[PDB]
């Protein structure tokens, strides 16, 4: 049977600031999405965060866009505003709901959304990624590496089905434009493009030999825009294996966003601090020092007649431990920096902060004048 | 609503020696709060300990300096004295109520009490600090960061609000004066007393563009004085963000106090052994190696019409890990000097030890006089 | 009142191995301490393990060298080796119940044995160590340092009351003789002796000024000898701080033991995997690598009337997770030594093995004679 | 007497590839400016290269903006290029000798250059920065801390004359304006400029008690622009004491540049690899792995009389061994990043490089057609 | 034959500032002290540096306090001042030259002078240390680990000539008063005293057998006072053995000093540039980050005959490598709290600064009366 798999993500109260979800938030989203289960609207769920940002998973045959399955998460989010996050004066209450009113679809009403639409396999094990505190663009490197480059993904060396490779949907979220580039061949060119990870942003990712569709990143063209993604991978035959999916974040590289959206630190793969299969819930970290440093978490799960079996957090190793510990100590390092770029974003990503107000003053001298007259108007300063 | 928030904390008793309180003693002060809360003397509460201090933190409507609050606060110290730290045997039992009477007000009677009265805001987090083994002014650079310190608070450069700075309230516990500096243009003179830790300690923060209070710490001019400080800081919406508060955290920098009140170590920030937000009650970090480190724990709540959500361990992250990491080689390494300046401290926080005692003995020579004389003192003493 | 607190340690079993014991050993232990509880034959008791060796802690008033404290102890290990080690078959079951009668003293048939009796103080906090793995030479260092390095034990430079320093009772237990040393001024001597840790072994140590009893170490004369010590020591007030104890074992020594009683490595000091004080038992350390490295591991208490309260697991704290660090890494280090002194124990401590019996061969040469034959010698060998 | 101390900078030709200077190329500046020395055009001279830039330092009475001494340096580079880059066939020969008349003055012709015209002092130490693979904006950050951060300075806060504090000088090399701000007061503004380093840069710093000029920084306007800027700085008495300055580079911030102008990595502050103050040249390091990672090296002086007397490498401590291996480490963490912001510069950075050009390619589709055409863009690429 | 051996140590001219000596200064004090070697007046010399302060040490047969060697050193020192600092303008040249007359005797003029006349053995080692960046007080723990801690001398615990310890020359600078203690019984109380490295400051050190000097360290009763202190000890044969000297260096304490003479951080055991026993020179270490940190070097000798045969750089060892990295490492922990205590001296070492001066504002409101007024003089100053 054809399974949709859909993420949808919000950030609607911090617990306190933006540190974390409070987890009657987690407990009340997973009471109202076992009754949409009962009532038959979806499958199977499972509700989780990571720092400030709640996650719906949803399992359901309505396919991708649809507007009960985009309804009742919003519908959901609006009710924990409502009940818990207005309740408890949680910070930044209905932060992400942006819009008011809600025409049909989620999409640019603030929510993130990422979904699959595909014929469930023999086996299919999915991944489901959250990361808090940074942008969608942070995932464009994992996506590269997991899909093509073969120092991370040995199935495109040694496995005759991943030998053809893969079609990046490229979204110019600035210009409203979408790129088809194809690895192998279009390599350097996707590289091109994605390296600017604040504009060019990989949104999908289709296996070449045969179509299917292998990743959906969270990304939408400016306005709303895009905080806090969350990626949905399939693994496994012909596909990235799971290791390989999580290799791709064995190495803590530096994501934008961090405090205030304004400064670029290392992504830390966490674990959750919870993972309760039972109640269909799981607690993620904290963000802590500086508000992060940026955080993303796995969980995985098997899928079954549309059921989600999982998750298990697959971020929980001692080998994770080592990469914890080196973004730990470059949190530290790129710190002591302050606010100087490249610690700090560049001015664009500040433009949409209020730098520019600001230099409502100095008054600036032309250079040309200026320069014959620097004695005269030190001498002024000084007196 | 104008909500009053109330930390009063005390040592009154040790289990084993300086290492730890009993659980009881947070059980019993719960217990009793609760009452106080059930006959509307108070909104909400929390009881916690790092090392062997237990703080009250309690919400309220009677304002700053009030009896009632404060003498809630005498009463529920007293009855664990009798009924726990007596009860038991514990170690300096008793210890921080110095005084006997109990005129109106709880300041310069041993225990340490920060308050703020604030309109509440529509979110409105705060941090509560409690550091064992050290010293008021131990704060004194958090602080300084927190509100004057580009490199710590990205808020100070690019958010608007914070941009003209803040009030600095600082108290001469030697002289009793206080003195009003403002940053950032009194930085320099700020810094110039503030970093005399054991005389000029920030007391007070307010925001300078609308007045607003935005963080008290724990001071009384001396006689009592003042050991192991709490703190209170107001987050968000023009004021520092949670997360960068938590960043004037993550070097652990040396604070005065540890063993004996006379050694110099780090403030490691510690993780609270449990939290257990449904009986309001947590339990922090026990003190080991030589009486310490020193530790600071860091609890953040929202309040909502006065009740406290919360606490969440804002301690509990693994960024903060390699913090702890280091704090634990600095103590390793600075321990290695034994009783010498600087590790030891200066003369006159030794003065209330009893180093001064000994040299009832020895017989000092006057200079002059012994050095045309060296030959025979020698000879003396070598038979 | 005069108290007596009685460490009684024995290894009974062990479960694998030499690695830990069973559980129920513990259990069946601290239930039939509650009977003598019950019967008034003693005040209050604690029961744990450190690797293989458990500890009977219990208070009492029959004073040291009781024949039914003792006689508790015997009739309490002997039931665990046959309601336990026996029928779990576990290693060297009844192993350090040499001896088979049972005159009156428990001390020289195999269990290690340290009390005190001391009138109780207004508080009084104990710490109660146990090693495994090791010989109680080990604590030879921990002991000097603690009542006699300046480096370790601040008080004794700026507390008045430790400045007069502390006599030690050393054991000569080769040639069943005792030294009286006191410190300051016998240090160097007392370091020539105990620096043989295998031979000169601290016993006790005594307050100075008054008298008082600070200390007592597990140590018997050879014959028995002494396995996996045990230790008291009283903190606080005169006496070391609490702290200064802790100290003396932040630094991972090199102690006599490990893998058969002939290797030596770092004193790693361990956390507890579980303390429950309202069943008087807690679980220590596995012994692993080689059969350690070796532990010990420290619970503090406060005794009021005599009862327990307690324990607390004083290395419990991450500034001590250097140290384990550490240890971890030269456990490491000196094992890629093998065979060789020093890790390997000289021939005296090898003697009590049986490398000697081996050497039935080589056929030995004398030297003089071998001189001017070497080349037939080796001509035979050759062919 | 008014001496002028002049650095003008130039890279013209690379040995190999862009790694470092060949030596020739130093004997022979140095020898050309010892003719004007005996010509009595200039009063002393230094030679050195960091990377592929070479320095001539030279005192001189012509004051600031001179023909003769622009004229000099700019004669004797054309000289080292026909003489030796274009003979040896060196890489980028004559690379920054971009404009090819020579109206009067230097600036904006390719090379960099600082000057600072004052009363020489009773002692008069200045230092000399170089820094290779970089911009002009990756000073901004010493600058600022040197001058204005407490925690870099102490002068700041403990001694009289800095107090007041130092006006800044400020360039906007995007639309030639200058902005004028004074710390402490202007801390933030001038943070929330210099921090956007492409296009706010530190050219000028004045001591603000008395107008003294303190630093100056190599920067023009853009058309030429700026790579590898050179720094003067004057230090003592009033002004930053050497080592605050040279605390100022203790932490290897990332900057701008490295490989191909358009990656970040670390600023490593090296050594020189041979210092001659005899025959007036310095060799200093290579450029290696990746063209770096980005250097700065430092030579200190004593001026009497406009004489030179140095210069020491201040880089020379094994203080500066342990930032060393910090951005060793850095640029290896950093690196494995790839083509990625923010490890590779923004898209601003890069349009003056070709990514652009490419882009002739692929066809973009807009998002609302390709949106409901996904399926069959698919199907046409698989097939 | 009795010898003197002198050591008279002055800071003439830094260059530049304070981090280095020029080397002219060197060559020039050496061809001085070659002449007065020439004419009898001393046996041997050598002229050596560490940081910014030039030592000359000299044997002789006129002991202690003479004022022909004292007067050599004076008019060597006023020599390279006029002939060298002042013609190449070096920084703060002249700068121990305090008082202007010339009495008889160097001490309490500036420069700092450690002698000792013994009867020359028949082998007779002895080091000399200088250090900068500190003060005298920085050699008063390697003095007493070296002669009365028994964890550095092993020859305390197993030599059976220093078995009885050895007698300390104490000083108090403040009070102009000796006081004598003798170690192993006074160990206590040396420490109550010398651990107040600021005041009580080890001057010498006797053997307590015989009598014999053993060591000399360089401190005069303030009013000059004593800045970079230099040390003469004798070793081998029932005293230290010379590792054991250089043991009680191993670790890089804290020691006052480093920046303007306000700060503390580690003593690093340096490594000298180059030592030239030919012509009798060596120079020591520059002094960089943040003028420092403060160093340590030390030459070791063999005197026959009154001749000195060396010196021997005894911290060029890999095993020296280790503690330079360690004090790299904490020098850069340290520095990160900026002005604060204890990285910053206590307010009495600063007093001889100018942070009292500053404090001709604020005004200080005295407490009693602000409390009742906070809110209006916030008011104000908000307004
Ligand atoms: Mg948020
Ligand atoms: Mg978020
Ligand atoms: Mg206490
Ligand atoms: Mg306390
Ligand atoms: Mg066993
Ligand atoms: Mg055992
Ligand atoms: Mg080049
Ligand atoms: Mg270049
Ligand atoms: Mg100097
Ligand atoms: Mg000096």
């Amino acid at each position: 049977m054809r399974v949709t798999v859909s993420i949808i993500k919000a950030d609607v109260g911090g617990f306190p600031g933006h540190a974390h979800v409070h987890p009657k938030m987690l407990e009340y989203a997973a009471a109202k999405l076992k009754e949409a289960q009962k009532r038959g609207v979806i499958i199977d769920y499972f509700v989780y965060n990571v720092g400030d940002d709640i996650s719906l998973l949803m399992t359901h045959t309505k396919g991708e866009d649809n507007k009960d399955i985009h309804g009742l998460a919003w519908e959901t989010f609006k009710e924990v505003t409502d009940q818990i996050a207005k309740r408890f004066k949680l910070y930044g209450a209905g932060q992400d709901l942006l819009k008011d009113a809600f025409s049909g679809n989620i999409r640019g009403m603030g929510p993130q959304v990422a979904e699959m639409e595909f014929e469930e396999r023999p086996s299919e094990p999915i991944i489901a990624f959250a990361a808090d505190k940074t942008e969608p663009g942070a995932f464009n490197l994992p996506l590269y590496k997991m899909f093509a480059d073969p120092f991370t993904t040995a199935g495109l060396v040694i496995d005759p089905s991943m030998h053809e490779g893969f079609i990046f949907e490229v979204l110019d979220v600035v210009e409203h434009k979408v790129y088809l580039l194809k690895t192998p061949e279009d390599a350097y060119s996707l590289l091109g493009l994605i390296g600017t990870t604040g504009r060019y942003i990989i949104r999908k990712v289709f296996r070449r030999a045969d179509g299917a569709p292998a990743a959906a990143n969270s990304v939408e063209r400016l306005s709303v825009g895009k905080d806090d993604p969350v990626l949905l991978v399939r693994a496994q035959s012909g596909l990235p294996a799971v290791g390989e999916v999580l290799e791709a974040f064995a190495h803590p590289h530096l994501v934008h966003g961090w405090m205030r959206g304004s400064h670029a630190g290392p992504l830390m793969p966490a674990r959750f601090i919870s993972v309760d299969p039972e109640r269909r819930i799981a607690i993620g970290p904290k963000m802590t020092r500086f508000d992060g440093p940026p955080k993303v978490g796995a969980l995985g799960f098997q899928l079954h007649e549309g059921y989600l079996e999982g998750g298990v957090d697959l971020f929980d190793d001692p080998a994770f431990d080592y990469v914890r510990q080196t973004a730990a100590q470059i949190a530290d390092y790129i710190r002591r920096m302050g606010p100087f770029q490249p610690h700090r974003l560049p001015p664009e990503e500040m433009e949409y902060t209020a730098l520019p107000k600001i230099l409502a003053k100095v008054k600036p001298y032309p250079a040309d004048q200026y320069e014959k007259d620097r004695k005269k108007y030190i001498e002024a300063v000084v007196k």
